[PDB]
């Protein structure tokens, strides 16, 4: 595991995730230094960070943030690779010149990242543009597995005991209504992430309470098509927002439509 001495931290906080506060740092490997991002813990919580690390340790995919390791000194610390460009929603906010086909590339990468996660039977549970990190303008990685769960070999959903404070605007009806989280409910979140991407990092359901969003969806109402969003991408959003879980597509089908659409547009 990781040694505090070989870890240097800058003291400005880059932002906050589910169980901590992310800071830039430098970690000396054998010969070189790796620039890193370090989630630092604010009773239970230690277990939560450790659990997140336990999830990350089992994941190896090009489109998922790699964990370097864990560090236990002064605070409990989860050491990750640094995605220099930061979160997708902030980047697109500040980079309105980013081309529609650039955004397709990036959301397609998230869908590859998520297809892997679906094949691996892990549920993300907090998929949102804020937790997509940009290594480069054409390379996105999924992060923050603080809410993630390893599914049982006999089940395709995790059932939460209660509702703790949740990112309700990214949650499918069955998560809100029944606390049932599956890869299919990550697909719902992905659609909201797509809406975020093609709206250049604008928040979904602006000015509405979680309760008003739920009520809007149960009417069969959905968010509109963002300015300049290609119609095939907006169609996929609505598919992701299928109310019935069973009819909603899985990430294999979502990634396939993203892949064909992206490859079609050269
Ligand atoms: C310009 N900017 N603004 C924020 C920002 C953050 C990265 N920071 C990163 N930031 C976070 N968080 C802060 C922002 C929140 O939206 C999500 C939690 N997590 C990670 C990194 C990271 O590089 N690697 C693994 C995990 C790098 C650049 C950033």
């Amino acid at each position: 595991y990781l040694d505090r001495k070989l870890l240097t931290l800058e003291d400005k906080e880059l932002g906050s995730g589910n169980f901590g506060t992310v800071k830039k740092g430098y970690y000396q490997m054998k010969k070189v230094v790796k620039t890193v991002a370090v989630k630092i813990l604010k009773p239970a919580l230690k277990d939560e960070l450790l659990a997140e690390a336990n999830v990350m340790q089992q994941l190896d995919n090009p489109y998922i943030v790699r964990m370097i390791g864990i560090c236990e000194a002064e605070s409990w610390m989860l050491v990750m690779e640094m995605a220099e460009l930061g979160p997708l929603n902030k980047y697109l906010q500040q980079n309105r010149h980013v081309k529609d086909k650039n955004i397709i590339e990036l959301v397609h990468q998230v869908s590859m990242g998520m297809k892997y996660l679906e094949e691996s039977n892990f549920v993300h549970r907090d998929l949102a543009a804020r937790n997509v990190l940009l290594v480069t303008q054409h390379y996105a990685k999924i992060s923050d597995f603080g809410l993630s769960k390893a599914l049982r070999a006999d089940e395709n959903y995790y059932k939460a005991q209660t509702h703790g404070k949740w990112p309700v605007k990214w949650y499918a009806p069955e998560c809100i209504n029944y606390y049932k989280f599956s890869s299919k409910s990550d697909v719902w979140s992905f659609g909201v992430l797509m809406w975020e991407a093609f709206s250049y990092g604008q928040k979904p359901y602006r000015g509405m309470k979680g309760s008003e969003v739920t009520a809007m969806l149960e009417k069969g109402e959905r968010m509109g098509c963002p300015a300049g969003c290609p119609r095939e991408m907006y169609d996929l959003m609505n598919l992701c927002w299928t109310y019935d879980v069973e009819n909603r597509p899985g990430f294999a089908a979502v990634e396939l439509r993203l892949r064909n659409y992206y490859y079609d547009v050269v």
